[PDB]
Order: structure tokens, then C-alpha cells, then sequence
């Protein structure tokens, strides 16, 4: 890995220019746990334009919130000025930390590996406890998504949620209605792929969040049989399938068109009593695999699809214009119907994908 080393470089450059700078947030948590951080954030007394003077290559997306992304040695380090939440730049590191979400995320490390832990992150980290920084009620009123993010952290770290924190989530769970469903779906998609998911869903019910989340009750299914395949979409498919419900019931979460096709097509497959060659031809392997997974089948799906005489309409040896020729009839919607009859006869290995043979077949049936 190189992200930690690079951030140390960034810290060092910032400090030579007279500024304070520290590793902050989740990387500190991850190191202290013995895990390689996926991201490293640097917190600094520097202001965004001051950061930009010190580094050749920078991305300026989040300057309004105070974040400059520094590109160096092939890595990307986010450099944020001290701040809270409507953003307000502040002057000290402890003004920043005292408004973050949870104690294990409210720590900072110096260039010389000293850790600053005003709010007991280190003891909470050793006890495996997600606890709000300071007053949980205030933390949740500042951003209600934190309530949900606490659940995502329990499964991501195999931690329990602190008792007072969890009772604050229960009292304030209703504020979840103000959060953009894009952010709600992002956290949920993380939970669906993370470990300790069956405990994460128990928290989602215990926290009363399922009472107020968009169609929150649908989450309360039996998650014993769920085993993530690394794709969050399989989480959404599982809960619908368990309840014999359709995609329309979850449309609130604003899926992509491609994601909605995977769910809808998969449900079609699970509703289908017998799969034959036409099934393997029309549906993507990714759809065939997901539907096997929810119904429990261990089939060798890829090989059955590979063995089919053709793979897609592309390969068909005739098109609507051949049929116009042979039929002597004008172009119309009928073409599609007949092309499909021909397509089935070829996928089933009855008719040979050969223009002259298809014409013979066509002459006799029309």
C-alpha cells in the first residue's frame, strides 16, 4: 500500500509551510485495529487555496465544503480544513473533532504517530463500541444519516452500538425522513455486502429505523439464508423474494435502469417453473445466476448458456428484409412475430441457422 505513506508526505509538506496537519477519521481507526485503511484523510489548519499553492496536482470539487483532493505518487489524499457540518470553518483541531459522528472516528494521528483522542476513541475501539461523540441527540440532529451510518459500522467492524447511542437513535429515528434517498440507499448497499449482516438488520429493526425508512417494514425479513455475493443488488432481490413482492414496492430508492432490470428479470426467472434453452438464451447469465442464488440452485449456468446454438439475435442468419422478399408482403409488425418463430427454432437446435434452409422452412409455413 501507498496511501498512508503519501498522506505522511502531504502532512510533512503542509507543516513545512507552517500549518498544522494530521491523519484523521477512519484511517486512524483502521490502523489502530491493524487493518490497512481504504482511505486516508488529512485535516489541516490550511485553507483550500493555501493547500492548492503547495501541491502541483489538485482536484477542487469540494472546496465549498473545504476539501481539496491532493494527487501525489499515484494516490489521492483528501485534505480538509478544520470545520463543522451549511459549513463553518473553525480554527482548532478539537473544534472539528467534537462534531464528528462517533468516537472511533474522532481521533487524529500526528506525523510522529502520537494519537489525539479527546473523546475516548481508543477505549471504545478496544471495547468494540460505536458511541456518539458527546451528546448523541445533537449528533443526530446535525445529520440524521448518522443514525443509519452507525448500523453500517456495526457490521463493517463487528462492533456493538453503544446503549445510550442506540436509545438516542430510537428517540430520533423519525428524522430519517429528511435524508435524501440516494444517501439512504448508499448506506444500505454497504450493509447488504458487509459482514455481521443478520445483526445489522436486527439493529435496523431495534433502532426503530425500519418504522420510518422508505417502506422500512420490508427490511424485516428472515436474513438467515442471505449470503452476500458481493453485489448489493442481491440484497434487494432477496428481501422481495422472501416476501413474494415486486420491484415496484422498492422503487422509492431510485434504482438505475440497469439495476431495475436485474431485479425485475431475476424475479421473472424465480417465478418460472421450468428453465429451458429459451430461458438461457433470453436472460443474461448475471440474471440467471442471481435467480439461482435466491432459490438455492447450484446449477452450472454458464456452461448451459455457452452450449446454445447461438448467443444473440445478432447471429441470426435472416432478418425482416429477407422475409419481405420471400413473402411478397409489405413491411409490418408481423415481421417480429415470424422472426421470433425462426429464432426459437434455431435456439432449440431444430432449424439450422442457414438462410437457404430458413427460406425453405419459411416457404412451407407462410
Amino acid at each position: 500500500d501507498d496511501k498512508m505513506n503519501t498522506a505522511i508526505k502531504v502532512i510533512h509538506t503542509l507543516k513545512a509551510a507552517g500549518f498544522e496537519a494530521y491523519i484523521v477519521g477512519g484511517a486512524v481507526r483502521d490502523l489502530l485495529l491493524g487493518k490497512t485503511p481504504h482511505d486516508v484523510d488529512v485535516a489541516s489548519s490550511a485553507l483550500p487555496q493555501q493547500v492548492k499553492v503547495l501541491f502541483d496536482r489538485t482536484v477542487d470539487t469540494g472546496i465549498d465544503h473545504g476539501t481539496v483532493l491532493v494527487l501525489l505518487d499515484g494516490e489521492g489524499i483528501e485534505v480538509t480544513t478544520f470545520r463543522t457540518e451549511s459549513v463553518e470553518f473553525v480554527l482548532s483541531l478539537e473544534e472539528d473533532l467534537r462534531r464528528r459522528d462517533f468516537t472511533i472516528n474522532a481521533m487524529a494521528m500526528t506525523e510522529d504517530l502520537k494519537i489525539i483522542d479527546p473523546f475516548g476513541g481508543k477505549e471504545d475501539l478496544k471495547n468494540k463500541v460505536i458511541r456518539a461523540v458527546g451528546d448523541p441527540d445533537e449528533r443526530f440532529e446535525e445529520d440524521a444519516l448518522r443514525m443509519l451510518r452507525a448500523i453500517r459500522f456495526s457490521g463493517q467492524l463487528d462492533f456493538i452500538i453503544d446503549m445510550k447511542t442506540l436509545l438516542s437513535i430510537r428517540r430520533h429515528a423519525r428524522l430519517i425522513r429528511f435524508i435524501a434517498v440516494e444517501r439512504l440507499k448508499s448506506e444500505i448497499d454497504k450493509i447488504f455486502v458487509n459482514p455481521s449482516m443478520q445483526k445489522s438488520m436486527a439493529y435496523l429493526k431495534d433502532s426503530v429505523l425500519t418504522r420510518f425508512l422508505p417502506v422500512g417494514g420490508l427490511f424485516e425479513v428472515d436474513w438467515i439464508t442471505y449470503h452476500t455475493d458481493g453485489n448489493p443488488t442481491y440484497g434487494w432481490l432477496y428481501l422481495l423474494h422472501q416476501q413474494k413482492r415486486q420491484f415496484t414496492d422498492i422503487k422509492d430508492y431510485r434504482f438505475s435502469n440497469e439495476e431495475k432490470r436485474l431485479i425485475e428479470k431475476s424475479l421473472e426467472l424465480t417465478a418460472l417453473n421450468t428453465w429451458d434453452q429459451w430461458t438461457f438464451y433470453k436472460y443474461t447469465l448475471k440474471q440467471l445466476e442471481m435467480a439461482s442464488r435466491v432459490t438455492g440452485k447450484k446449477k452450472d449456468l454458464a456452461a448451459i448458456k455457452r452450449q446454445l446454438p447461438i448467443q444473440s439475435r445478432s447471429e441470426l442468419a435472416v432478418d425482416g428484409w429477407d422475409l419481405i422478399e420471400w413473402s411478397g408482403a409489405k413491411s409490418g409488425p408481423w415481421l417480429k412475430v415470424w422472426i421470433e418463430k425462426i429464432e426459437r427454432l434455431i435456439v432449440y437446435g431444430i432449424l439450422k441457422n442457414d438462410k437457404e434452409l430458413i427460406k425453405d422452412w419459411f416457404e412451407d409455413e407462410y
